[PDB]
């Protein structure tokens, strides 16, 4: 029993609008509203939603949903967890229809992140996805979930025990002139999660979204340019992902990476003291001004 | 140890020559006539039948046969079902050749269906499959078994529990607006059971055959516009086996769905609120008076 | 643990002139005369033989020899055999040497056959196959051993449980209108070893030796009529394994069965009640007069 | 937990200027030099290195380090170690940082060879391989390693026991009119150590690397022709790994074998007394005068 | 009888020192100097050279070397130049010589651009590229030849008869809010050469070679970057090839236009208004202050 | 019209008894000898022959047989070169019979090589190839024909036009530090003739045998080593045709070039001053005394 994919994730922001804006424009997501006063969706494939945007918000993550196979593989990682000292609530049919989901459990992982772990997500065959501005493909999700995300942590060891347990493989993949980052596989993304021990205001560093084809990625960063939005890190190709991928401030101010090409998972582990080319710095103060080329 | 196949199946029926002309003229199965006074055979395949006829009968289900891969795994899914408090009755060589096969117990499952587990088909390779009418292709069974059913169930958790033990895989599929189906799977069939908590008169809601082509599937169709059979439920896709199919009456009063292009199991459990097209209701009466599009 | 191919065979004749001109002429084996007094050699492939010719012989199987992975998995099987009651003898350096292998134990199987199991076949890839008579391919031999036999029983469940525990897998595959014959693979050929309940003067019945070309197969088979050597069961199609092959009398009154094209075992349990055409009865009296076709 | 490569090797020598020279013109390999006073770095691929070489020195092996996937397998193989019997000792963060790796652990084999077992290679993704003369192709490593070598052993049952608690596979390979070497694999290399029972004044018999091109070994054997460096055995092939190979003189007086066209490792043991063809004696006193053809 | 690529280049510049450090470190092009006085080479497969670097020079193009596949295509060739009513001149053995050709003329394009056209190009097969810098990868060369370039026109419809003539196949790809720019293919490279009407002080534009990795161009980019060099357009993807290309600025004050991912040519007319996305003006100056996006 | 393929040859030679344990042991050739008093043949596939060796002989060359594909192409490509100025004589017959072909026509190359032109050869496709020791492999033939040769021009430009009428493509490939060699292909095989000016006292320089594996080739060295037959050109591997060879001595003086891994021909012309490793000189006096490396 594994978690097998990062699922979907909730976040909570201050502008509403700007973010509609924002995920259509900019990513070519799209925005579903369902008449909820407090919420809409975003959309990337042909589940119901990839991404809660709850509003009323702190403009930071509220929930990230790992998905696990079925009702089977849920009730031995609950129980895992259980046994091994963890803190778990099996969630009620009324909470698990919130989430869509058929089954739903909350915990939260050692660096205080809130965390679910569901079985049974909604998919809307019926209602094909259609950006939210042209686009040339469409995103790479499917059995590699709906992207990763760097989340702050307090303990790293503590932090990697917790997604080891889950059914996660990773560990330090850089070591940047010294500070060490931990990349976690799931699935055959590269990795799906990804943390190190660098203070940080807020839960959420970056979600990275992947696109099929590079010239919807090249057009995303002429978005960013023309519309003179910060980019913390520009355009590189990752050692580890061998992803090209850049940058991007969200309305939130944590940051989007966008990207194309990522590599496939592997079970061993290998470290990097550098990027393959790109990923210098730009606009500062968004917790990645990291050495990387 | 597990069941690996939708082997066979015995219906009996009131009208036995309106079901040679409609197995035949309808579907294209093929009639096999051993002389027997109170039966006849229906194949689809190499096998030396995939259904069996009994007449003087009720227009109903009479067994599924389940297969297993051989003795090993008929004699450890026997214990199995023995010592989970399951009532089972290893049958003696004159009951086994009655079912041409060469190993066979009889048991009912939570629903009350009678349910049969076997090794050992009778393959006649000498005889090629030969339709009832000209086709342009054949059917789709092998790895995947004959075809799948809806079965009437009184307790779906019950039912779950038993369809697991014998190796099965899969859960709720569909929540219509709530009617909730579950679907399982044994092979790479979509599904080769499903059910849910709906009154039903007869043991059998439906039996699913699948075409290898498309101009098959349309001319049965065709078939029964042609014949003014009614069709219950029109031409759509379904959102778990993405195949292209619809619903008709048999002489017996339940359901066939005649269909094509059924996409491959997966393990880890979706669920949908609607199929992708079709499947509108139009002859009443049949158990599937269901909002599906 | 288990047994992975038909490895070797021994028999022993008593006219081995004409098995020589027999094995080069009619069927294309290589001749090997290392100038031992007692003994030649065949071969088929790069391994040093697979068949080892005694002469002052009995005309019948002086041996089958079972190859195992290595040493771990022969140690492994040996203590198998013990445990179960069955007698064996670890062989000495010089008893291995005399099989050209580097472990050896020896057994016998429930109907009397002399049994060896070993691991490290000499493998002579410095001396190519070079055929007995010029062929336009070679055979069938790598991850499938040598052929298939089918040898005498005594006792048909005996038998089974004695292959079962080295790793075979496989049952009764024909009734013959009633005759019941087994067949049991251990590697992707579709039988290695088969027997029933039959009474037989010899050991062995046939061996089964496969060409990959077709064009060997009926230059072969010509051979057999054109120097008016009996055939035993004519040109037909198997049900199980679907090859093309004929049944011909060895100089030592056992059935050579030459073929072609057959197809990969399979795990799963099915039973035929005939052929798919021709293996009719030819030539009487040597062991075979089943009703095929 | 098991072994998966040999990820690297470290040598000593006496003369490291020679060595340099030798690397890259005479084989293709990169320098690196960071600068350090006692060392210096032989590159065939993204990693960092591939063989450290060690000055003022005694032209012999240093250490062998084989590489495990992860942190998992590291702790799971050291603890296997230590319930055997055998001596290890788990390295600080001074000691792995002088390996560049993320986990480290020392030992020696039972003939006295310095072993390195370890986790987390650095590779370095940022600077491609640039080899010390213009090459058609380039190395083969990845899954495979880095090659392979022939390591004196005292007592090869002892070696072939602890080869085996690491997770290789293989045994006496070749039995040479008897001298009988033994061959084991971690991965599809066909093999990544061998030995045998002979006596050897060096820890190191040979060390095997392989090119992608059958070009680039050409042109290294006219280079070792041209300079008229020794050439101890000839072209030829070889019966295990079908790869095309001869050995000439390094400057430290161990053979290099550069290669061509190495076959996928097979778990079926078998032997041979010969290779294909080729491999004849040269020149003398190099530890392997034996006849190969 | 046509053109089949651009075989090779030579330009003249004033600074070879700059040349040389520019073509290693920025390109990863390889420098041949074979002690020539007056000129070194540039190479980037085996041919012995692409380009030929001429010093005492003007920084501009001195001549086009356009390949033709033997003797009966350059003396038909040479023949419909002359029938048409252009002037060349067949050059003797010195000269042809002196370019490392077969056969060799030479005339002008209706520009005023020195244009030769050759069979029999020299191949180092002995000497494979050695990049000046480490590469991931190599260049796009083969059937392709070297690269493109747009180069100046005085009259488009004269140099597209002239093109045409030679085997050339393209016509008008962009009209930019108006400019039109003409694209030619003798190959599967999108283009080999292309023009407008825009006036120019040098006879060349920008020069077009294509890494086969996208790390390699990105890699390249950032060397730009980094030792600030002028970038005239930013990375972006053409419309027409499909290839994500910068153009940058070279010691000689025309472009280079490194880039990955071209596309086959098509014989089918088509344009566009603009690019996929990027190729933005940043410096200005080099004679294309076009509007791609 | 044009010559498809090298189909036959015919040689004539001193010492029939030494060819025949040359062509079988050295080269693994088939001898055929029909019991004619003056000849015997060579086979290496299912023609029935592809060498004839006449005894009473002159140590050298006697015809090179050419086919067309059939009488249409063999009619056309006589009148083309009658109408060229050539001599040639429509053999009747009995004279095709001799060479067991369809339609046979003589002529003499400008070199004075007899030159025969054909359509129709036999094949014994119930006699399949048996070569003359045993194989790993067998020899490519097929669309390439039986090899290639080197054979004696006294003038390069009007064996060119011969050739070139005759429909055979190529040109000067070597200048070989000044000696110009050209090679003409008419099939897949990267050259079937080739030629230079170099006085020669024989009309054949060798003949090239290609084997489909290099296992063979590699035995076949060792063969010509053990025995001490002369090897006028060391092991290397040719620029053109990118194949691994080696020449040694026949029982006739001229030379055997078996060899391993030839390119496909390209019509596009190219020239090299060198080969890509070895054919270093050996022995000499053989009429190829040239620096290749
Ligand atoms: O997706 C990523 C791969 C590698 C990284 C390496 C260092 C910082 C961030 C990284 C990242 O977001
Ligand atoms: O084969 C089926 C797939 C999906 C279904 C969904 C809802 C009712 C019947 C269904 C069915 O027979
Ligand atoms: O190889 C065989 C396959 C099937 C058989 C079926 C019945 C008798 C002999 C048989 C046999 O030798
Ligand atoms: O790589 C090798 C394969 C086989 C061998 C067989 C005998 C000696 C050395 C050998 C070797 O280095
Ligand atoms: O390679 C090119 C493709 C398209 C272009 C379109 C407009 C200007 C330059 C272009 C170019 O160099
Ligand atoms: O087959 C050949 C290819 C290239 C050659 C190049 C120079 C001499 C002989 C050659 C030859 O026999
Ligand atoms: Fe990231
Ligand atoms: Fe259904
Ligand atoms: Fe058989
Ligand atoms: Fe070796
Ligand atoms: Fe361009
Ligand atoms: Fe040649
Ligand atoms: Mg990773
Ligand atoms: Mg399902
Ligand atoms: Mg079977
Ligand atoms: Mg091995
Ligand atoms: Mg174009
Ligand atoms: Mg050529």
């Amino acid at each position: 029993a594994a978690v097998i994919e990062l699922g979907y994730m909730g976040i909570s922001v201050k502008d509403p609008d700007a973010w509609k804006s924002f995920a259509t424009d900019m990513l070519g997501l799209q925005v579903l509203d369902e008449g909820e006063k407090d919420r809409f969706y975003l959309r990337m494939d042909y589940w119901h939603h990839r991404i809660v945007v709850h509003h009323n918000g702190q403009d930071d993550l509220e929930y990230l949903g790992w998905r696990v196979a079925g009702k089977p593989e849920f009730e031995a990682l609950g129980q895992k967890l259980i046994d091994a000292g963890y803190k778990i609530r099996i969630c009620d049919k009324v909470e698990a229809q919130e989430r869509m989901v058929l089954g739903l459990m909350k915990t939260e992982d050692p660096g205080g992140n809130p965390t679910e772990i569901f079985w049974g997500p909604r998919i809307d065959m019926s209602n094909p996805f259609h950006p939210g501005r042209p686009l040339h493909g469409k995103f790479v999700t499917g059995d590699q979930g709906l992207g990763h995300c760097i989340v702050r942590q307090t303990d790293v060891a503590e932090a990697h025990k917790f997604y080891s347990l889950l059914g996660f493989r990773g560990d330090v993949e850089y070591r940047i002139p010294t500070a060490e980052l931990s990349f976690m596989h799931c699935n055959a993304r590269d990795h799906s999660i990804a943390f190190g021990a660098m203070p940080a205001a807020k839960r959420l560093n970056h979600l990275m979204l992947e696109y099929t084809h590079m010239e919807d990625l090249g057009y995303t960063h002429q978005q960013f340019v023309k519309n003179e939005i910060d980019i913390a890190l520009q355009l590189g190709i990752h050692a580890n992902d061998k992803a090209l991928t850049f940058y991007g401030a969200t309305p939130s101010g944590w940051l989007i990476e966008p990207g194309w090409r990522g590599a496939t998972a592997i079970d061993e582990a290998e470290y990097y003291v550098g990027d393959i080319f790109g990923h210098g710095v730009e606009a500062t103060g968004y917790g990645l001004d990291v050495k990387l080329s």
